[PDB]
């Protein structure tokens, strides 16, 4: 074994100790603290040239990410990408830094691999988060093995801010020209009222919103696109069809860029560990439920809306079922809380096998598949 292989067999007992008798969440920023100092261990192989994938000019080297809200304030994003993911969604950052709900606040039940949440968006706030940012991108323009490497920003609403568009337009101000793309959150189930948002006609306004904005802020592009970022909007998986079709329109008149399709769903109640808990769901108990809102969305947007898969995403079969539900790219968060450090490395060789197994000559073909 390499000792600074992610696969390093010690990562997997430190992993076991973690999941059997550590805190969700101190074990979480634990983790950043260790990415932080950058003592993490790290993918030194090349990625295939027949995994990489694309939303439009956004190309990333390999189809796995970190989902928003693993590091929520960007301050290990160089550590985290080195495990072999191709990009990441840093923050779902504020305009203010807010501590978020009282913890506990983040439980595993590891039986079912699933997760339960009700952070209530905790971060240190856009102007900190910026500054992470930036140190990234310098450091990015310094390194080379990161030159191809996307950082997203996911972005929302102040726990009492009334209207989210504020918010949204004073993150993008501070943090846009630092980011490769924009997420904006209106799935969140801890943030009283956030999801209302999804309503056809306020989604509508936001998303307009946020590319104006994006397009007011325009050596100009400091990300790794060069270009202005992207939009994306994050859904909710519990939204009835009608919902998701008035939303589905929605994204094809504001040519949204892309999807991130599902976030932590409260429809789940079926785990016994979490039967007395508040918050949204992650996880293999979310994995259909997501995989299912991709095809349907893939769907009702006829396949022009590139779709970013989230949700239970452990294995490289989970992907190519995302994958060949419509999804272009996909992104880990429990994945990473269950199979640890070893998750990108892993879970990339799993997709290649699968894919030359399967007898796709690219992972690009294999892109709604299903349909
Ligand atoms: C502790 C925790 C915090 C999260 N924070 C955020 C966040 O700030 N913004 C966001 O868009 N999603 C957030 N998520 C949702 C994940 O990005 C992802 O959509 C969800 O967990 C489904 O992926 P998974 O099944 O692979 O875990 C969070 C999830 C967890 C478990
Ligand atoms: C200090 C050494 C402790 C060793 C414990 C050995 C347990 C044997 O499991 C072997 C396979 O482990 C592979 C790595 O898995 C990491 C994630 O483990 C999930 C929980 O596993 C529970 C059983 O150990
Ligand atoms: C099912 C019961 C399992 C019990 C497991 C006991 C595990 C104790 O874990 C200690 C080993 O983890 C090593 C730490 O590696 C993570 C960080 O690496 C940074 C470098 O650290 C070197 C000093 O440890
Ligand atoms: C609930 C929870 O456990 C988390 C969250 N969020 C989390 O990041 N955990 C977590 C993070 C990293 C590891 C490892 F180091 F092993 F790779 C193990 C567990
Ligand atoms: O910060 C949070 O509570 C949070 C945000 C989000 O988008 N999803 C989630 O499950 N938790």
């Amino acid at each position: 074994f390499e000792s600074y292989n992610p696969e390093f067999f010690l990562y997997d007992i430190f992993l076991k100790f973690c999941l059997k008798y550590i805190d969700g969440e101190i074990c979480h920023d634990l983790f950043l603290l260790l990415g932080k100092y950058n003592i993490l261990p790290y993918d030194t192989s090349n990625d295939s040239i027949y995994a990489c994938t694309n939303i439009k000019h956004l190309d990333f080297i390999n189809p796995f990410g970190v989902a928003a809200g693993f590091d929520k304030n960007g301050v290990c994003i160089d550590s985290i990408l080195k495990l072999g993911f191709s990009f990441i969604e840093i923050g779902t950052i504020t305009p203010r830094g807010q501590t978020g709900n009282a913890k506990p606040r983040i439980f595993r039940d590891v039986e079912s691999r699933s997760i339960i949440n009700s952070c209530g968006f905790n971060n240190m706030g856009c102007d900190k988060v910026t500054e992470n940012l930036i140190l990234f991108r310098k450091r990015q323009e310094e390194d080379k093995l990161l030159s191809k490497h996307i950082v997203g920003v996911s972005i929302g609403k102040n726990k009492d801010t009334v209207n989210i568009v504020d918010d949204l337009k004073y993150c993008i101000n501070k943090i846009g020209r630092y980011a490769d793309y924009i997420a904006i959150n209106v799935s969140s189930p801890n943030t009283p009222g956030l999801r209302d948002n999804q309503e056809a006609g306020k989604l509508k306004n936001i998303i307009l919103s946020v590319k104006e904005e994006i397009d007011n802020l325009e050596f100009l592009w400091f990300n790794t696109t060069k270009k202005k970022p992207l939009v994306f909007v994050k859904l909710a998986p519990d939204l009835n069809q009608e919902q998701k079709k008035e939303i589905a329109d929605v994204l094809l008149e504001t040519n949204i860029d892309g999807m991130i399709i599902s976030n932590t769903t409260t429809q789940i109640n079926d785990i016994k560990s979490f039967e007395n808990k508040k918050g949204g769901v992650s996880g293999a108990k979310l994995k259909d439920i997501s995989t299912k809102f991709i095809c349907e969305m893939y769907n009702y947007t006829n396949k022009q809306i590139p779709i970013i898969a989230s949700g239970g995403i452990f294995s490289g079969l989970d992907a190519l079922e995302k994958i060949e539900a419509g999804a272009s790219v996909c992104q880990l968060y429990s994945c990473l809380v269950f199979n640890g450090m070893k998750s990108a490395v892993q879970i990339k060789r799993e997709l290649n096998h699968l894919l030359y197994q399967r007898g796709y000559y690219n992972l690009k073909e294999a892109i709604g598949r299903k349909h």
